[PDB]
């Protein structure tokens, strides 16, 4: 598309689908990339993306995997998680584990990304 392919890790390679992902600067199917855990829609829980030990874990799962303590020695490290899970909706603004690690997914699914292998018509 806009770049070269990067094909689906999850699958496969080549994308000739309307729903597509990019996650670790590579491609996914919304299915494919999912969660660690959960086994979750990575793209529904909103744009976040966590990428520790070669693997792919959402907001909740990096909680539940490397959820190290930050929340009360945190001043800043706010902004971060584009979820609508915890910063969706104003509930604590305190910075509990903001990392910024996150931020990996990137989401059109349909011919509005590189979802568009080719228009052919059967
Ligand atoms: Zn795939
Ligand atoms: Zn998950």
């Amino acid at each position: 598309g806009s770049l070269s392919w990067k094909r689906c890790a999850g699958c496969g390679g080549k994308i000739a689908d309307r729903f597509l992902l990019y996650a670790m600067d590579s491609y996914w199917h919304s299915r494919c990339l999912k969660c660690s855990s959960c086994q979750a829609q990575l793209g529904d829980i909103g744009t976040s993306s966590y990428t520790k030990s070669g693997m792919i874990l959402c907001r909740n799962d990096y909680i539940r995997l490397f959820g190290n303590s930050g929340a009360g020695g945190s001043g800043g490290h706010m902004g971060s998680g584009g979820d609508v899970m915890v910063v969706g909706e104003p509930t604590l603004m305190g910075g509990e584990f903001g990392d910024e690690d996150e931020r990996l997914i990137t989401r059109l699914e349909n011919t509005q990304f590189d979802a568009a292998n080719g228009i052919d018509d059967e």
